[PDB]
């Protein structure tokens, strides 16, 4: 996920420019809806993932916001202490406390029910037991019992109006995620949002603590700790899911690391070369970094010292050259099927050798294989996801820099040999590679093109459209889900303010009984792809004068009204005078676009997919059901403020009534993939509009801990290296802190002022 915002120095003709691309991956219905909401202090426009009551990507008029994960470490791994004659209890302070349990039954779809039991203790739910050591591993998030305070946050800080008050919902946000902020006046903001946890000293937060009261945390820290910054002195934020500030700590993910090597970079030195960007160069940052090559930046400076002493005619000094003579950009041929320069190919083979001798060699198997992916691991159907330096070779880079490093390298990557050997070493097997498949001559290689899938099943692995529903695109592209641009102040035009943005395939994913797709099915599929985009509507003049349709609803619990009016791209706008009308506007138009969508991703959320697709989905609903506990989610419902229950009871409301609609005549109404599925849609609560964002949001974006395996490395480090060389060896693949990160905050505005205790620690 990326994201820039130019402020009022660095902007050319207009006071603020904000571009975003998150980046969730390719699917179809569109991953994202867009909505306009017009009406009880709200008046915002923009898109947001799976429909969700808070908009994540807009504006109001006066401030535009937007987001990318936030990458901190939120979670730890309590190692309960369990007991051998107590089934069911664990030692915490001096006593043998309960456990919370439930019990539950996977109904299956021509199949046998499963049922099993959930554990919970008071850090979390139990997410693995080992009957060896006698110990129950709980997920302690520092965000659990605020999720339905986190959705209510994104819905309030649509109506914020400057950076106060922004700022206070931005305080009431507790998932790790970044936000960012600009407004009407050139003023750019930014803050790493979330809760976390205040920790007791040396507490490591990359491998477990034991569970048994003397790990348990103070509480959580402040939000005057959360890294953020206001107009800073550079003019800019840019993210591409890096560092927020120097010495702010990453997540205990082994896979996940802010260190020298950063994809960011490829953003700052596109912002940095000129001085001002006016929106359309704004907006070509996107067509850049979505071509570029993210190792060659990297590598090329040690490819070619490597190399300095070999002649033409030497096959590894030609190598080099090809990549010496290249832009970094990737662009395919007419064919479709082919890149115009052999370099991403190069690279990958390089570094997947290089990594078999450097980082893989000092780690002992199973781990080594832990860091073995260049980067460019896909699939004739294309990456999943975005492409980014692996974490093997963030490690080999921080090798590589040795001297220029602040890492330790606790053990020589290279195993004694000169690096320019090892550099030779694969540069010959990527020569040897890749000639017996093209050929000896590199300047003809015609090396393959990664290409882009349409996904019709979602990030979970079920279903949200037909299979045939799925689409190709022949050129992937490191690039937004969706794209949004927001420019403040234009100076030409006689508008406030300007946005964009591109839904792709569409708004729409209806698709009648007959198999007639909606006109807005597919409309901004091609527009996508050639990195166009459309306008975004806020006035009542710019809506009502692009509208194609306009309908009034009677809400049927008062018989008040609501107006919607459609835009040309098909995208809603709700007008209505409470909170209530407006949700409930809003919920129906979401059940007339993506009622099939949004049905898969309740069962998604929920772990109710068997009931209706079968036994493949039985280790999908088990798994769903034990990363959650309902009464958490139930009881937080229960105690919000009619005005805050009023936003998902009426959003629940407006599904059910365009549901009841779609169910009494289905013949003409019910989404087609309903009947290739074999079951019809039922009524939503307020609780499965809440799991929708607890089960897309917070467990896909706030949930990210490795620590068991941590543990596991650290284990087998010891055992090769010794005690002391193992954990520095440890602290050389997944370090804590490096302060050569490159940061979305500058050293210059501010830096993280909690500093972590390295010496005794809960592993002496
Ligand atoms: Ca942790």
């Amino acid at each position: 996920s990326n994201m820039w915002v130019i402020g009022k120095n660095k902007a050319q003709d207009a006071k603020a420019i904000m571009v975003n691309g998150p980046q969730f991956g390719w699917y179809v219905p569109a991953y994202t809806y867009g909505i306009g909401l017009h009406g009880a202090g709200y008046d915002v426009t923009g898109n947001t993932p799976f429909a969700y009551p808070g908009i994540v990507f807009g504006h109001n008029g006066t401030i535009s916001w937007g987001s990318t994960a936030g990458g901190g470490d939120d979670v730890d791994i309590f190692a309960e202490k369990l007991s051998a004659e107590k089934p069911g209890y664990y030692q915490h302070n001096g006593e043998w406390v309960k456990m919370l349990s439930r019990k539950e039954t996977i109904a299956v779809k021509d199949g046998q029910p499963e049922t099993f039991t959930v554990w919970r203790t008071l850090h979390g739910n139990v997410i693995w037991t080992d009957t060896a050591t006698q110990t129950a591993y709980a997920k302690a998030r520092a965000w659990d019992g605020k999720e339905v305070a986190s959705l209510l946050a994104w819905t309030h800080q649509m109506k914020a109006k400057n950076w106060p008050e922004w700022t206070q919902q931005a305080a009431k946000q507790a998932l790790t995620i970044n936000w960012y902020y600009a407004d009407v006046n050139g003023n750019i903001g930014y803050v790493h949002t979330g809760a976390y946890p205040d920790r007791q000293p040396g507490h490591d937060p990359r491998l477990p603590v034991p569970g048994t009261g003397k790990w348990d945390w103070k509480g959580l820290l402040s939000f005057d700790l959360n890294p953020k910054v206001y107009n800073p002195q550079s003019g800019y934020i840019a993210n591409w899911n890096n560092s927020p500030q120097k010495d702010y700590p990453a997540s205990d993910s082994f896979p996940f690391l802010w260190g020298g090597a950063d994809r960011v970079t490829e953003i700052d030195t596109i912002l940095d070369k000129q001085p001002r960007f006016t929106a359309d160069q704004a907006w070509d940052v996107i067509r850049q970094t979505s071509r570029r090559d993210l190792n060659l930046r990297l590598f090329l400076p040690a490819l070619k010292d490597a190399t300095a002493n070999l002649a033409e005619n030497d096959p590894r000094r030609q190598l080099v050259d090809k990549l010496a003579s290249w832009d970094g950009e990737n662009l395919v041929n007419d064919d479709g099927k082919t890149y115009q320069q052999p370099g991403s190919a190069i690279l990958d083979a390089w570094l997947t050798s290089m990594l078999k001798r450097t980082v893989v060699a000092a780690v002992p198997a199973p781990f080594g294989k832990w860091y073995s992916a260049s980067g460019y691991e896909t699939t004739p159907d294309g990456p999943t996801g975005s492409l980014n330096i692996s974490v093997g070779a963030k490690i080999l880079y921080e090798a590589l820099q040795g001297d220029k490093s602040p890492i330790p390298q606790a053990v020589d990557l290279f195993g004694g040999k000169p690096q320019q050997e090892v550099i030779l070493a694969a540069l010959d097997d990527a020569w040897q590679t890749l000639s017996k498949r093209y050929g000896n001559d590199v300047d003809s290689w015609k090396t393959p093109a990664m290409a882009l899938t349409w996904r019709a099943n979602n990030f979970f692995g079920v279903p949200q459209a037909a299979a045939k529903e799925a689409r190709p695109q022949a050129e992937y592209q490191n690039r937004g889900t969706e794209n949004d641009m927001i420019v403040f102040s234009p100076t030409s035009g006689n508008r406030p303010v300007l946005a964009w943005d591109v839904v792709a395939p569409g708004q729409s994913g209806f698709i009648a009984p007959d198999g007639k797709k909606d006109k807005h099915y597919d409309d901004q599929l091609k527009m996508y792809e050639s990195f166009g985009r459309k306008s975004l509507w806020l006035t009542p003049q710019d809506v009502d004068e692009h509208q194609e349709s306009q309908e009034v609803l009677q809400v049927q619990l008062d018989q008040g009204e609501v107006k919607i009016v459609r835009d040309e791209y098909g995208m809603p706008h709700i007008y209505a005078d409470d909170t209530y009308r407006l949700f409930y506007g809003y919920g129906y138009v979401v059940a007339q676009d993506r009622l099939f969508q949004m049905e898969m991703a309740r069962r998604s959320t929920q772990g109710t997919v068997s009931e209706v697709l079968g036994k493949a989905f039985v280790s999908f609903d088990k798994d769903i059901r034990q990363n959650y506990w309902p009464d958490s989610i139930r009881a937080q419902i229960a105690s919000l403020s009619a005005e805050d229950k009023s936003i998902l009871q009426g959003y629940a409301d407006g599904m059910n009534a365009w549901i009841d609609k779609v169910n009494a005549s289905p013949d003409k109404l019910l989404p087609q993939q309903f009947s290739t599925f074999g079951f019809k849609p039922k009524h939503w609560e307020p609780f499965d509009v809440a799991m929708i964002f607890v089960g897309t949001m917070a467990n896909r974006w706030s949930d990210s801990t490795s620590e068991i395996d941590n543990l596991a490395l650290l284990t087998a480090l010891k055992d090769k290296y010794g005690k002391q060389q193992g954990m520095a060896v440890f602290n050389q693949l997944k370090w804590l802190v490096n302060p050569s990160a490159p940061t979305t905050i500058a050293a210059r505005e501010s830096a993280y002022p909690l500093k972590f205790d390295l010496q005794n620690t809960q592993t002496a």
